[PDB]
């Protein structure tokens, strides 16, 4: 029951690749130690190819049978609505890859003829055929990392016209159905804030807390066939159209459950017979596997006054505590349940008694004070990875922002504020680039912003505090200090310098970009502003933001 | 504001030039019209001053500074290091031309006392002197056309000592700030396939698609004092060693500017006022000074969601279409401002509603269709100057072997493939040289390439379907079969008959030769391999193959 077969032929590149990091005249004056900062190729996938292959045994009981009836009974309240290709095609990345047959991703949102054309013999086929394996592509990602190195993580995508055709039997299911199935501890319904706040209530909701996350190895290697059809049998409780659950079907068979692997040169790679990272279901597949699995270990264990958070395959449950001793035998029993269920462990969970010092989505709960002294919890993480790979976007255009999303995500942080705004507002104004529309993830989407926006987007979801801030805890604090050292990244005196800088060139400019100037780096000021609601603020639609998931999903807002 | 002045003395030849066709055993086997083939010689060189020699004036507007503060703004992002004496001196050609002080190529190549001495001592002369005009030599070209006679091109270089400087200084910023100034718009990023893919993406994305390309007449010439001065502006933007700028600063007053012009015998010819074109600068400072020229023309012609793609002095333009009526005027003022900014055309630009009929680099974009029968873009020429050229090297040893590169640039043509793949394997097969490195240039850069590496290098640069293209247009096969009664070349059964044979003898040899045999030749045989990646070419290092150029540059990779 292995999770991979192998030919021997190579994951290939699709274009020149780097690992080191880049250098211009700007990197210096974000971080001085380069040699820390790498990206992955083609070149360690296969490392990743020996990591992701091993055989899956699964052992199903009473426990896992009773979640999957109530998670069953719960998905057969939805109703979901088959997209038009049109539709479809309108969720599709502008720099989503090219079809192997002629076309690419500004012909599909441009509802090019023969896109159009295309995609609808792709349909019928699905409807026609529910045997024939899917062929797919395998790619080794480039991704950007902080030393202590990391091989290539893998993504196996089907072609432009079936992801086109994903989109329209699933789209509405991805989106509706986690929610239903799982309530409250469906993680991507909430915003940062949300998110805060939900884990917040659960931990004060029990007498004595405990709480944990799980760290299952390789989550995608270990997704049998099983778990994909079960996975299927949940989607198809819902109230679908025909054509939707005979797609559904097909899709399930000839893609999800497993398909060939074919490099970027063409060449057979090998079988895959597990999760496919880069297909529409990937993170609610992920989600609800995760979350059956778990809740059913949960039982095993006997955790008591259970409350889980699952985004993908990232879990976090708050329980009540029987003792640290009695704790750490529950989570070692829990473990053993994940592992019959085929989700064994990476590193052994560990029991934790302080909301600070649990990680969950590589986020944690965090406090600091506003403008009135007021205590305010907010998400934060390590400021590593995203200080890493806003040194590579120093010096290289990129089809992801990442400094972008994690401003929008972390705007509340000492990190991002401090660094983040004011190094890309200062590049972003020497170019005259603060009006330019640029691509960020959120939750695995794509979304074009527009910079000049960020502080409405920041107190719509942040609130006025996020510009406010200050007072940051000791371990926050201290873990902000020691990256910035680790990394050669200059002091705050430099930092709120460049600041002040920075918001002088943006008053000057007026309208949206003075907003910038006025909102975003008030904190760099002797004599602070009274900060009010902007009025422009109220006119975005965020909706579609903080509703679900899709990482490895191919959409665009 | 002269572009030269002239004493009199005459352009003298370096050694004995032929006029004529070489005409060997093999010649006939390509070729039956040998007057139509002719190399120009320095007996033209009078015809070329006086087509060389004109007034320049300059109106320089607020476009103009516009885009010239834009580009100085993206140039400000660079970072360049200096090159060590044997970093420039290993990108020193072999047979570039020796030193008037006592030691050639090979000497600087070997890092000898002599030539390593000279070097410094020519690059402490421009740290302490930034006013000497440095002396240059003139000569004319020898290169092979087709009838229908051109007078030679000149070529205007300053002593090797002075070369090796200017890799030192240069090097790093030729090579890396063009790509940053002018970002998707650097013509010489692109591999032909890359090109065209730019080309076909880039039309795609406009409503309703117009292109053009424009000829400035005689482009060195029309390059004033002023734009060399700007172009200096431009890299003293950069992060540079404060030594790297005063021997930029110097470079730029004493050579790149303009300086005396020596004959071969040592006589003064004359003095240039204009652009050198055999100095390190040349393509990325007739890009710089294309791009900005344009880019302003462009805003002054109102032309809609322009793209630029630049080719030192070749440029193409593809907008949004304002209508036929609207798009031929605008066209009209956009060489109205070209010419104001000394850059006035050859020959009439004419707006293009077919992206195949624009003509770039000599150069076109044409489709034909893959064993699979999958439309695929791919880059031509009028093979004309390309067999004329194959014709020469059939009988004579040349510094560069045009049929080489011609190969390598355009491997999936119906005319590379059918007559000068089998053409020159069944020379080298006969003289046992297949194994042997010969010289040829891309992007303007000297290369060594063994022609048994051709396989691997092609299926790198075009993919697979280079071996395997059929069903090409009408219009590019009359354009082949008419250039083929032109020179009197034979036709597609006795090309076909001779790969058959190429092909077999090639087979035998096992190794490097049969892969040659195999995939070179796959177009030639009824019952057509199915042709698979070569394992040799993900070894293959194209590492600076396709970076930027160095036309007239002297540089060797
Ligand atoms: C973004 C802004 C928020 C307020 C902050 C600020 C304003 C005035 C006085 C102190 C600070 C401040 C600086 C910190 C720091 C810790 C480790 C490394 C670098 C800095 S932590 C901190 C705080 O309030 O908790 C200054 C930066
Ligand atoms: C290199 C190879 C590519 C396939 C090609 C080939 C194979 C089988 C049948 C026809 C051809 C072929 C020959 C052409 C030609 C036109 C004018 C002058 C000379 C030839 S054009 C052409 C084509 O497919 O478009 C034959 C040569």
């Amino acid at each position: 029951h292995m999770s991979y077969t192998w030919t021997g032929a190579l994951i290939t590149p699709c274009a020149a690749e780097e690992s080191k990091l880049p250098i211009n005249a700007l990197s210096n004056s974000l971080l001085r130690h380069h040699n820390m900062v790498y990206a992955t190729t083609s070149r360690s996938a296969g490392l990743r190819q020996k990591k992701v292959t091993f055989d899956r045994l699964q052992v199903l009981d009473d426990h896992y049978r009773d979640v999957l009836k109530e998670m069953k009974a719960k998905a057969s309240t939805v109703k979901a609505k088959l997209l038009s290709v049109e539709e479809a095609c309108k969720l599709t990345p502008p720099h989503s890859a090219k079809s192997k047959f002629g076309y690419g991703a500004k012909d599909v949102r441009n509802l090019s003829s023969k896109a159009v054309n295309h995609i609808h013999s792709v349909w019928k086929d699905l409807l026609e055929d529910t045997v024939t394996p899917i062929d797919t592509t395998i790619m080794a990602k480039n991704e950007v990392f902080c030393v202590q190195r990391k091989p290539a993580r893998l993504i196996v995508f089907p072609d432009l016209g079936v992801r086109v055709c994903e989109k329209m039997a699933l789209y509405d299911v991805v989106s509706t159905l986690p929610q239903v199935v799982m309530g409250s501890s469906y993680g991507f319904q909430y915003s940062p804030g949300q998110r805060v706040e939900f884990l917040v209530n659960t931990w004060k909701s029990k007498k004595n807390p405990m709480g944990f996350s799980y760290d299952t190895r390789c989550f995608d290697s270990t997704v049998t066939e099983n778990d994909i059809r079960v996975e299927e049998s949940i989607y198809q409780c819902c109230d679908l159209a025909p054509e939707a659950r005979q797609a559904i079907k097909s899709l399930t068979e000839r893609l999800y459950i497993g398909g060939p692997l074919t490099n970027s040169k063409g060449q057979n790679c090998g079988y895959r017979r597990c999760r496919a990272s880069g297909v529409l279901t990937t993170s609610c597949g992920n989600t609800l596997t995760c979350y059956l699995k778990a809740s059913a270990a949960c039982r095993a264990a006997k955790l008591q006054d259970c409350t889980m958070l699952v985004n993908g395959d990232d879990l976090v449950v708050i329980c009540e505590s029987a003792g640290t001793q009695e704790d750490a035998a529950s989570l070692r029993v829990f473990t053993e349940a994940m592992t019959r269920y085929s989700a064994p462990p990476g590193d052994p969970p560990q029991p934790e008694y302080d909301l600070e010092l649990i990680t969950s989505c590589s986020s944690n709960v965090s406090v600091a004070h506003d403008a009135s002294g007021k205590r305010v919890y907010y998400l934060t993480r390590d400021p590593t990875t995203p200080l890493a790979r806003a040194a590579w976007e120093t010096a290289r255009h990129t089809p992801v922002n990442s400094w972008l999303g994690n401003i929008i995500m972390y705007a509340p942080t000492l990190w991002a504020r401090m660094i983040l705004m004011t190094h890309f507002f200062s590049i972003l104004l020497a170019q005259e680039q603060l009006e330019k529309a640029l691509d960020c993830q959120i939750y695995g989407a794509c979304y074009s912003i527009e910079p000049l926006d960020l502080p409405q987007i920041i107190e719509r979801l942040h609130g006025l505090s996020a510009f406010s801030l200050h007072s940051y805890s000791p371990g926050e604090i201290n873990r902000v200090a020691s990256c910035l050292r680790k990394l050669g990244v200059p002091p705050l005196r430099v930092w709120r310098h460049r600041a002040r800088s920075v918001r002088a060139r943006l008053l000057s400019q007026g309208g949206r970009a003075a907003t910038c100037g006025k909102y975003l780096f008030n904190w760099a000021v002797k004599t602070k502003l009274k900060l009010t609601p902007i009025p422009a603020a109220s006119r975005l639609d965020l909706s579609g933001w903080f509703v679900a998931g899709y990482s490895g999903g191919d959409i665009y807002h």
